[PDB]
C-alpha cells in the first residue's frame, strides 16, 4: 500500500517469496503481455516497491516489483540499461531504447491491470510469484 499515490504500473505486481533469490529475466525477455502492443514497443522497466510491516508481539514482507513502460512511471526520465538500484531494465530484441515507448498511463477506473503474463520461453525468475497467477 502507499501513503503516496503511485505510478499507476498496467500490470499485476512479482511478489518475492523467497529470501536471497535476485530479480532477473534473460535480455529480450520480461516485458508483460498486453494485447496489441507491437514488439517495437515492448520496452521497459521493472521498479521495486520495498513494503516495510509494523511491529507486533508476534515474531519481513519482501519487496513487489511493477512494470513501467520506457519513458513513463517513477523512472520516466532513466536511460535505458542505467544501474539504478530498484529498477530492473527488460526489452524485446524488437525494440529501440533510445526512445520512449509510445503508451499513456493506466487509470482512472478506465482500465484495471493486466494479469502479468510471458510468452512461452521465458526463464522466470524463481522465488518470485506472479500476482494474478
Ligand atoms: N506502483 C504501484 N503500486 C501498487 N500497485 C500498482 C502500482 N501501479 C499499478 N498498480 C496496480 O495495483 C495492482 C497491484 O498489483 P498486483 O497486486 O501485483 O496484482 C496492480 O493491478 C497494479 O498494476
Amino acid at each position: 500500500e502507499f501513503n503516496v499515490v503511485p505510478y499507476y504500473s498496467w500490470f499485476s505486481g512479482i511478489t518475492q517469496f523467497q529470501k536471497g533469490k535476485e530479480f532477473e529475466f534473460v535480455e529480450g525477455q520480461g516485458v508483460p503481455i498486453a494485447p496489441g502492443v507491437p514488439a517495437t514497443e515492448a520496452k521497459g522497466y521493472w521498479y521495486r516497491h520495498n513494503r516495510r510491516s509494523f511491529k507486533t508481539a508476534d515474531g519481513q514482507l519482501l519487496p513487489r516489483w511493477y512494470f513501467y513502460y520506457l519513458g513513463t512511471g517513477p523512472h520516466a526520465k532513466d536511460q535505458y540499461g542505467t544501474d539504478i538500484d530498484g529498477v530492473y531494465w527488460v526489452a524485446s530484441n524488437q525494440a529501440d531504447v533510445n526512445t520512449p515507448a509510445d503508451i499513456v498511463d493506466r487509470d482512472p477506473s478506465s482500465d484495471e491491470a493486466i494479469p502479468t503474463r510471458f510468452p512461452p520461453g521465458t526463464v522466470l525468475p524463481q522465488g518470485y510469484y506472479i500476482e494474478g497467477s
